[PDB]
C-alpha cells in the first residue's frame, strides 16, 4: 500500500546508478504485482515507459532513450522492483516514476526519484 524510492540520486558519466523501488503492505499481498518505470526528461512533461515487469517476466523498451542500458535487479518475492541504468550520459537527467500495481485494480501507487548526472561523483 506504500511505495518507496529514493528522493534524488547522483550518477557519474560513463558509470551506472541503481534506481531503487520497493513497496510494503500491512496486509498479505500476492506476487501478482506489476512494476512500471516511466521516465520524464528534465524540463519535459511526458512520462515514457522504459521498463515493465509482470507475471514473473521483465520487459525492456528496445527503442527509447535507455535502450540497451536497463538492467532488471528486482525481485517480486522481496517486493523489490529496482533497476540499474548503465553507461550514463549527461542527457539522462530526469524524473523516474515507479508504478506498482495489484490484480484488483488498474490504478497503481507511484513514487518518484530524480537523477542528475555529473562529470565526477
Amino acid at each position: 500500500i506504500v511505495v518507496y524510492t529514493d528522493r534524488e540520486v547522483h550518477g557519474a558519466v560513463g558509470s551506472r546508478v541503481t534506481l531503487h523501488c520497493s513497496f510494503w503492505s500491512s496486509e498479505w499481498v500476492s506476487d501478482d504485482i506489476s512494476f512500471t518505470w516511466r521516465y520524464q526528461p528534465e524540463g519535459g512533461r511526458d512520462a515514457i515507459s522504459i521498463f515493465h515487469y509482470a507475471k514473473g517476466q521483465p520487459y525492456i523498451d528496445e527503442v527509447g532513450t535507455f535502450k540497451e542500458r536497463i538492467q532488471w535487479v528486482g525481485d517480486p518475492r522481496w517486493k523489490d522492483g529496482s533497476i540499474v541504468i548503465h553507461n550514463l550520459d549527461y542527457s539522462d537527467n530526469g524524473t523516474f516514476t515507479c508504478d506498482v500495481k495489484n490484480p484488483p485494480d488498474i490504478v497503481g501507487k507511484t513514487s518518484q526519484v530524480t537523477l542528475y548526472v555529473f562529470e565526477k561523483v
